[PDB]
């Protein structure tokens, strides 16, 4: 219960919250502004993603498939395409948690 584990993403266990962000990082650079991500990775990013309270949001009625965009100039991150023919876009950097350490 009251125990630090390692952060475990799909069954991937990270021994650090950098490290978890390392990951999608490594394959994000290896993809370009207009390819859809990996099967593999995607089933990644869909743990990574209903790790968070606003899943039901960002989800939808289904994943689809996931994009690699640029997110403001050059930076990358990934889009979620939904079953239903929208899409959306989500933050990794916030995988696990800020806790005040969001340097200003």
């Amino acid at each position: 219960m009251a125990k630090a584990q390692p952060i475990e993403i799909a069954g991937h266990e990270f021994a650090r919250k950098a490290d978890a962000l390392a990951f999608m990082k490594v394959m994000l650079n290896r993809y370009r502004p207009g390819d859809i991500v990996s099967t593999v990775d995607g089933a990644f990013l869909v743990e990574a993603l209903k790790r968070h309270p606003d899943a039901t949001s960002k989800i939808g009625p289904g994943v689809r498939n996931f994009e690699v965009r640029s997110a403001d100039y050059g930076t990358q991150c990934f889009w979620i395409l939904r079953t239903d023919g929208s899409e959306e876009r989500f933050s990794y950097k916030k995988c696990v948690l800020e806790h005040h350490h969001h340097h200003h």
